[PDB]
């Protein structure tokens, strides 16, 4: 069982005493801080509220515990118990907070309120802050989502550069990455974020956390093929490869089929094995049921090139309406090792001049795309920036001499489409001036309840390209 | 519910069509494969085993789930239901597999096998690999414990020669990284490794996976001291900083208590603020409650230099008998800004240049400790060494050529200690001449019962430097 009283940082637990006598309101905003990702996905938030913040989330036994945690934590009683019994006894353990935000799946620029938070009930001044180290991780699938739409980009570009089309597009970046996160929760959230933007994922939590949080028309939101590991490969002993690859294209004569070709030699494997052992099996199989090459090892373009230079001279290649080469039907490649999204760039480039056509390919990546990650990629914080006391609002902010890039927003937000359509914030309550039309912002959370959501569906709509939009 | 039977990589699902026909065996390992960070700390496979593998984690209903989904997933009927239900009805779902691993908190050199996984019955080969998903998360534990460890050697270094003793190092690197983790159970996981090696954190969540799946002797692993936020400063207004900072201490004056100064102008808090118009509420404070100075921004080498410079000019400095600069006890400072391991090594060597003992600082390290790490680090692998096939059994492994380092170990391994004390890992099964004394890793888990169980106390005392040994 989780405890929210039990789900922030240690020193948040003796802020109350910290601010300023007769404080009422704490106002607070999350931005993805400008500071290459000139642009963010917004995603994720909603899972954190559904799963964390709704409904009864204290009880008499949760204080309780939180009681004899931090008396021991601490070496002393600091925490505030009355604040948070006043919480289950007026509110029935809801929280007394509002939260205002961006639609999910928008891409915003940097620099840009994307949620606020705010207590509804004076005595709650604390609890906005409380709950920083909950929100504050919605870096995480807003990061992943980002940085997933920024290879898509580069995929998209070299795709309809060497093929004239974006045929495929959403399959050429598969996630490989359920054994290289930090957990199984992270995973599941990672692996959501990448769906955002694509339709390939061997994280089969991801799938569990869509249905559960945000939901799809269709059955499931990602796919993928039966493929070999080296392990099914390398059982079969090391004079028995050939065998072993029979048998994997055999068992999947009609579906596509990876299969990891590296486990002793890439080279080999290519030409004598697929290329003339085997080669009979191959070029057999239908254009929906492709054997896909997987090498695994070795300078990630070099070995990509390679492979399709091998494949080029055994098989019939054919050139493409842009002058580009392509692979008969039932041949692909995928490369699965060291892709993040630097390697990706190098590799799609690299093929572009040696005429290779980009839909010869697709990329597994796995670390790099869900954990080769942190919160200062887009600067992702959460700032207070208006309080009242006194029955005073003043609009707060740091500013440090030192660092202005860490400077913080004024005062009360609001989200607008300027002039030219483009976003902007705008501080200090100026908003209320109506000059720059309605806020953008939505109320999504409000004393204990979600009032706006999102279906996965929408979210993929909000997060599409612009040469996807045509 | 958490169901085992979707918590693995999707291409799993159609592995037990691809081994070889009569296969009754297979046999994998878990190592960090060799090729900085030398030694690892295996520590957080209790957690896995308890959590998701333990008991009875197949039920008919997962297996009707996982059949739904996998048909949609792969828009095809590949999912072995058959192996499943066999589990299910021979086992009462518990999982036929027996786990060999090397005692948690235990310190082990790279490229040496950790764990083994085999399936113990032979119509279940195929289940060997198909955990190796949830297994291999292991890694995240492992690193964060090696790398924390790693700092805590350096933390040792710069103490000992800059003070002459060890005194406060498992207080001197502590866990902010709640927020910059990418969920509330990776938080936990590595909060708790962090704790193997030191005694704070701000990661609450730690406590309650150390409490529920290991134990310690105290009533907690961990501990905090009140503090400051940026919130709790500016909420005061931008001319009211000094009153901010009056009520804190004030509110917290007999316990430590840290205070951010660095709201608007770090140096002149330490210089006109903590050092002038509060010196009066500062040197009067207890050595069991000092005032700690937290800068938080600005490259982090040269604001700490200059704060402990501001302060050494405001404050009694006394020297210490190895010749360094020590600031009064009421008084400390604490960086918890782009802190790593690179950047904690930078500081405290550039503190002892500048003749500052380590005595006087300590630090908070949130992204960098928790966060910032990924498998490739230690190169963490699960792989298939030994298999079964028509009764006979087969030495099996990779070896990539043009990456000598992704070779795999063959067949059947142990891990041993040598003549001179150090570790070996016996490839071939070569362990059964017994050359070389008894096995170190010992079965955890045998058909879904964990069979051998470590105190947190217990994984600490095993992870213990040798300077502190
Ligand atoms: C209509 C079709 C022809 C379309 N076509 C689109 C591109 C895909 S792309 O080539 C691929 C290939 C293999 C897989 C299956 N998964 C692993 O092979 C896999 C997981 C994994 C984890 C960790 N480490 C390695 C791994 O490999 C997944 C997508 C193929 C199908
Ligand atoms: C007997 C005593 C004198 C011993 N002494 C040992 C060194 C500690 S060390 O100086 C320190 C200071 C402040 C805190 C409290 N936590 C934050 O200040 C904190 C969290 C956090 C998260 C994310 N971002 C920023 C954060 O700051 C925790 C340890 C102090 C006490």
């Amino acid at each position: 069982e989780f405890n929210i009283l039990l789900a922030t940082d240690s020193y948040k637990v003796t802020h109350y005493k910290q601010y300023p006598p007769n404080t009422s309101k704490v106002y607070s905003y999350f931005e993805c801080r400008e500071k290459k990702y000139e642009e963010t996905v917004f995603y994720g938030l909603q899972y954190i509220l559904n799963k964390y913040l709704k409904g009864k989330v204290v009880t008499k036994e949760k204080i309780q515990e939180a009681k004899d945690v931090y008396k021991e934590h601490f070496q002393d009683d600091v925490f505030n118990e009355k604040g948070w019994n006043y919480i289950l006894e007026k509110y029935d353990g809801h929280l007394p907070i509002e939260i205002k935000a961006v639609p999910e799946g928008f891409v915003i620029p940097r620099g840009n309120v994307l949620f606020t938070v705010e207590n509804t009930d004076p005595e709650c001044y604390w609890l906005t802050n409380w709950i920083e180290t909950i929100l504050v991780q919605s870096w995480y699938p807003i990061t992943v989502a980002t940085n997933s739409r920024e290879q898509k980009k580069i995929l998209a570009k070299y795709l309809l550069e060497t093929s004239g089309n974006l045929d495929g597009l959403e399959y050429k970046l598969h996630d490989f990455g359920y054994r290289g996160v930090s957990s199984q929760e992270t995973a599941g959230i990672g692996a959501s974020a990448h769906l955002v933007n694509f339709k390939g994922t061997d994280t089969v939590a991801g799938l569990a956390l869509i249905k559960k949080y945000y939901g799809t028309k269709d059955p499931v939101p990602g796919y993928s093929v039966p493929a070999a590991e080296h392990s099914t490969i390398t059982a079969w002993g090391k004079d028995h490869e050939k065998d072993a690859f029979e048998h994997i294209v055999t068992q999947f004569s009609s579906v596509p089929v990876s299969v990891v070709s590296d486990s002793y030699d890439i080279y080999n494997a290519c030409e004598k094995i697929w290329g003339e052992d085997l080669r009979h099996l191959i070029v057999s199989r239908s254009t929906q049921a492709p054997l896909i090459i997987r090498p695994d090892s070795g300078n990630p373009l070099d070995t990509v090139l390679k492979v399709l230079e091998i494949l080029g001279k055994k098989f019939p290649v054919t050139e493409n309406s842009k002058g580009y080469k392509l692979l008969p039907p039932y041949l692909r490649v995928i490369q699965g090792d060291g892709v993040d999204i630097n390697t990706l760039q190098e590799i799609v480039e690299g093929m572009k001049q040696k005429m290779w056509s980009i839909e010869n390919i697709a990329f597994g990546s796995g670390g790099g795309l869900l954990q080769k990650l942190t919160r200062d990629l887009l600067n992702c914080s959460f700032k207070c920036s208006y309080v009242v006391t006194n029955g005073l609002g003043i609009n707060v902010f740091k500013d440090p001499v030192a660092d202005p890039n860490k400077r913080s927003k004024k005062g009360r937000l609001s989200l607008h489409r300027t002039p030219a359509g483009n976003f902007v914030t705008l501080e200090e309550g100026k908003g209320d001036l109506e000059e720059y039309g309605q806020d953008l912002l939505h109320t999504v959370f409000k004393n204990g309840k979600v009032t706006k959501s999102y279906s996965f569906d929408e979210i993929r709509k909000n997060a599409q390209l612009n040469i996807e939009l045509e």
